[PDB]
């Protein structure tokens, strides 16, 4: 397998197409952002960390009963993916009050939800991700009401599920985002799962170490990221 | 029933206890609000206009079979109603695209929204009703899950019958926003409907004839409101 041309490419991943129609290689920049897109940083080993973050966690997941996009990991940064369908919308489950939902609400930063809450999100990165909700997706038809509801059930699986993984390795997750994609009519977890896309909190300490070190200037981002890498388990070297 | 004190005074209603410990006096004042509470201004008969435009709605409604709050008109300005336990989440049905429709996704104005749109904002003029969505209102108990799904389906309800009604005036019913409340524990439509939480267009030349008129400093506010009331057949005088 070998990437055929440049696709398409967001603010932190770039999509390939391959000889084969129904794969795509994704491949992990060091390219960090905030401001979703306004300002972006690049910051070594950040693409790698990542990647093998995300095989990492979609594998528990694909064990879990998720399907997931999933081939195989091709390099240090690059994976093999199925193609798929992506729905524009980001599912995003909060455990614990964060980013959006303090600034939105003027709720206190901490606050456990219970139960969580779930967030629909429209990916603009010119709007700034609005947030949007089911009668939106119908409206709009950025997904149907049977889809939906089964990206919200895998959404909240993978909640359950990766609580579980990250207490057990000292960590709180506080909140994430995740996106689906259609791969020949089913949904299909498709993109990421890193510190990029979640809020993981050290669980005596309260330390983030997601990329909100780098949103609030709290430094120590790729080392933030390995230390949770390690503590999951994964050998960066 | 008359007036006994005043319970509270919001931005453009006073409400007043009575005797009877489940009937309110709404006192509809001649002020008009924009920017959640920011900026108000006070145009004459104002009050009055929105008072009976908001009782011949409300009756229109209950015809249809849709629970409200009324009891009768008191004078002008005041109206005899149910005192609500309100949920305090604004329920906003879209059928055109307009105001933080078209500020947050970026739309173009005046799209036609099949099927419609429905939002939910929490009620806070300090945060500015922000959006919320369902999870929020089980989270933070502002409303049952039945209940809400009570509230949607009676303002889904309410825009059959006011599209129907406003098109025979010549009118095309944009957006609207309506708060409900429980009474002996039955949902209740409260609150109010008029121009001040409403969109209308004439029909042929697309004008707008409602709050916009304020919000965007066009001049004529109560004018297009007693013309709508004129179209409506709302006796005024
Ligand atoms: N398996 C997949 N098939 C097709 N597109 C995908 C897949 N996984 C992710 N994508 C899309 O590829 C892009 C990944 O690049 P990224 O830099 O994350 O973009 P963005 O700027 O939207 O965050 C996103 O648009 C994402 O939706
Ligand atoms: N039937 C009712 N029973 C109790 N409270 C009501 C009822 N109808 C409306 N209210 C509340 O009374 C207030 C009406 O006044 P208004 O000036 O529109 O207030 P606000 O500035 O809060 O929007 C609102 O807070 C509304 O929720
Ligand atoms: N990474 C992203 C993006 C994005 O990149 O557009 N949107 C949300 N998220 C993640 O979702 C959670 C909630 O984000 P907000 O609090 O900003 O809504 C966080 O874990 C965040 O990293
Ligand atoms: N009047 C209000 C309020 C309020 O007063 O807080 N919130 C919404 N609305 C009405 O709902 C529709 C959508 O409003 P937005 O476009 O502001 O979300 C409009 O008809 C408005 O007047
Ligand atoms: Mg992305
Ligand atoms: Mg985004
Ligand atoms: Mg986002
Ligand atoms: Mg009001
Ligand atoms: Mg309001
Ligand atoms: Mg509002």
């Amino acid at each position: 397998m070998q990437k055929q041309a440049e696709l398409y490419r967001g603010k932190a991943k770039t999509v390939y197409s391959t000889e084969n129609p129904d794969l795509l290689v994704l491949e992990f920049r060091n390219d960090t952002s905030a401001g979703d897109g306004a300002r972006i940083e690049q910051f070594d080993r950040k693409g790698m960390v990542n990647n093998k973050f995300n095989y990492f966690i979609m594998s528990k997941l694909a064990e879990a009963g998720i399907p997931t996009q999933m081939e195989r990991l091709l390099s240090d940064t690059e994976c093999l993916v199925k193609k798929l369908d992506m729905v524009p919308v980001e599912c995003v489950v909060r455990n614990r009050a964060a980013g959006s939902l303090v600034k939105r609400l003027g709720i206190e930063e901490g606050i456990e939800l219970n139960p969580p809450l779930f967030d629909l999100f429209l990916k603009n990165d010119a709007m700034h991700d609005p947030m949007v909700n089911e009668s939106y997706c119908e409206t709009f038809g950025w997904v149907s009401k049977e889809n939906l509801a089964r990206m919200k059930e895998l959404t909240y699986k993978a909640n359950d599920v990766l609580k579980k993984l990250f207490d057990d390795a000292g960590l709180i997750l506080v909140d994430f985002k995740l996106e689906f994609g259609l791969y020949k009519g089913e949904v299909v977890l498709g993109d990421e799962f890193s510190p990029d896309g979640s809020r993981l909190w050290d669980k005596e300490t309260l330390e983030k170490m997601d990329k909100d070190r780098f949103r609030q200037s709290l430094g120590g981002l790729i080392e933030a990221y390995e230390a949770v890498a390690r503590r999951l388990g994964v050998q960066l070297d």
